[PDB]
């Protein structure tokens, strides 16, 4: 069983994780920039650079936050050439989220096992990605997205965006985990050589 | 679906290897340490790397390698099916384009390969249960085709745990020929 106590952080542990993995497998940052460790029950590596660390552990804190509420829907990761300012590569995280949980009589029936590895094959798959993605060989930055409601008060770091899709694309939809009270689709979007 | 194999002999075995061995990754039939990245013809690959399937992987394909210098194989098809249960689970078919017998072009067909296989796991249930590799060979029904690939076929166990898969076994499945003609006036 599980509760929206968890599982508001679950699925900000697996961004964590997913936003290193995809910096990572990308060239995003250098290779040596991270270290190899273990979840999911893979060998998934994190950053190292102090930076980077401060970085995310504000966003994923603040999703956990989010997620409680259920005020976030889409988590963006952009990846554009910095020379220019084009968009190249957009993994994109759609977040379907069951706001009448907060009102659960009894936490939901699932194992850590069954989440903790439907993620298994997500990161897996993400992995597997590697082939068919064009290769960044210019200097390229990240940048996060984060889709929310009007209807909530965001820190005064932040600030709105424009979506930034790319050009002329072609996505390619991925497996989608979920904890039953949140559900991650994920899909890459790439430019077309 | 089903995936398009379409080049010469001495190739469309490699792309066979590489998508069955995609397969392989990302439906967790063996673990995540079990391969490796290699890169070949500028890309990177994920390949496995557990001796007893690259021994089999291997004989296999070497055999397909042959049947296919002259065009005699039609499709091969993949069929993951629950090992007790016997219910098949999922169907991987690759159709084949082939040509008896620069580099951008090979590039372009690994990726289409790769990237089908990629988009298509999104679509399939997650595996749970043990399991069974059935693979078909099919080919005309003329052949040099030794007595014991065809009905039986050659197979490997791997009562070990940390892996689904539990039984690999090819065969081969002579149907019909086909012959291609024009109509000039």
């Amino acid at each position: 069983s599980i509760t929206l106590r968890g599982s508001a952080e679950i699925v900000a542990e697996f961004f964590s994780f997913g936003i290193n993995s995809i910096l990572y497998q990308r060239g995003i940052y250098p290779s040596e920039t991270f270290t190899r460790v273990q979840k999911y029950g893979l060998t998934l590596l994190v950053t190292t650079d102090l930076e980077l660390i401060k970085y995310l552990n504000n966003v994923v804190e603040q999703l956990k936050d989010w997620l409680y509420k259920c005020s976030v829907q889409k988590l963006v990761v952009v990846i554009s050439n910095i020379e220019s300012g084009e968009v190249l590569e957009r993994w994109q995280f759609d977040i379907e989220c069951d706001k009448t949980a907060k009102d659960d009589s009894a936490p939901r029936e699932k194992s850590q096992k069954a989440i903790q590895d439907e993620i298994r094959s997500v990161i897996r798959q993400i992995t597997a990605t590697v082939t068919f993605l064009p290769l960044l060989e210019v200097s390229c930055s990240f940048d996060l997205l984060i889709y929310t409601d009007k209807d909530l008060v965001v820190p005064e770091k932040w600030e709105e965006s424009g979506p930034q899709f790319i050009t002329n694309s072609e996505e390619v939809r991925l497996r989608s985990f979920t904890t039953t009270i949140h559900k991650v689709n994920s899909m890459v979007a790439y430019k077309i050589p």
